[PDB]
């Protein structure tokens, strides 16, 4: 665990005085022996290598994560397995894709194994190409990519979509909206929206292109987009929201608006966020099991650094709907 460099880092001396120190030199201003003594004994170095070798190894893991709930229960999910597996988390927040490239070729310098679940909101083109680079083996967590090289553990958004517009039809809506992240995202274009869609032709409904909003994944985006909806000619009597955030926006749009949300205009969300029961028609809305999403992660990751067999990537775990206020 603690090497020489560790100890002169937190005792601010070089390798060379630790050593000094280390071996007893005598004209080391005692001190600098005495915090560098205390720092030796505080982190718990040995001297001896052949018992600093015992004393350690055990494989580990780098986990990249942007953390605020959903993030949580996806970590306590990895974190869970860790402990049972006997290996070792390394968790790191990273938002800006600036500190996310960098936390990937920087943990990417691990230790014994070795190993990195990897979760943001969508890809980089690039992160596609600096994944295939590392030789240790990368599993997406919540996350996908088309790039469909990358093993994935997540829910069927496409479905989810699905099963979210199903509820409005099965209620007796013919004119339902989507407002979506940003499109350019494949969450967006190529499953909530497939999914969006599917909902409404399998019911043989009009899949028009005013119905589908895009908003930038905030608040008023989402209050935007009902503004845009409301103004249709034949306006939308439920609405399709691709995340929480953006659904408040869409409910307080609407009750600005004059519209009663259950009654006047029903609507669901995604990801089951804490904002989610922060909302008055409480956002009925799509929940992941990020716990499940996180572990299962946890041990195809590993499947993979012990390397056998089983299908990667197309991992997709259920998901449920939690039916709440803003549905009828």
């Amino acid at each position: 665990n603690v090497t020489i460099y560790d100890v002169a880092r937190e005792a601010s001396v070089s390798m060379a005085t630790v050593s000094r120190v280390v071996n007893g030199n005598p004209n080391v201003k005692p001190s600098t022996r005495k915090k560098v003594l205390e720092t030796i004994e505080r982190l718990g170095y040995r001297p001896n290598a052949v018992a600093r070798g015992l004393a350690s190894k055990t494989t580990t893991v780098g986990v990249i994560i942007p953390s605020n709930i959903f993030y949580a229960e996806l970590a306590r999910g990895i974190e869970d397995i860790a402990t049972m597996y006997k290996y070792n988390i390394i968790l790191s927040n990273s938002d800006q894709n600036q500190d996310k490239e960098l936390h990937l070729l920087n943990n990417m310098l691990g230790k014994q194994v070795d190993g990195i679940i990897f979760m943001s909101g969508n890809v980089t083109e690039e992160h596609v190409e600096e994944l295939k680079k590392s030789p240790v083996p990368v599993v997406l967590a919540a996350s996908i990519e088309s790039t469909n090289q990358i093993p994935s553990v997540t829910i069927d958004y496409e479905q989810a979509a699905f099963d979210a517009v199903q509820s409005l039809i099965d209620s007796g809506h013919k004119n339902i909206a989507f407002v979506s992240g940003t499109l350019e995202e494949p969450i967006n274009h190529a499953k909530k929206v497939k999914g969006y869609k599917r909902a409404l032709t399998e019911s043989g409904l009009p899949v028009r292109d005013s119905y589908i909003v895009e908003g930038d994944y905030t608040y008023d985006s989402g209050i935007e987009a009902v503004e845009k909806l409301l103004e249709e000619d034949e306006k939308p009597t439920a609405i399709f929201v691709g995340t929480d955030e953006m659904a408040l926006g869409v409910i307080h749009g609407a009750q600005d608006r004059g519209l009663n949300v259950p009654n006047d205009l029903e609507i669901i969300g995604f990801d089951n966020t804490r904002l989610s029961t922060m909302v008055r028609p409480q956002l009925t809305s799509v929940v992941q099991p990020m716990y499940d999403i996180g572990a299962v992660a946890m041990r195809l990751l590993t499947k993979y650094m012990n390397k056998e067999t089983v299908d990667s990537s197309i991992v997709q775990l259920p998901h449920r709907i939690e039916f709440r206020q803003s549905t009828k």
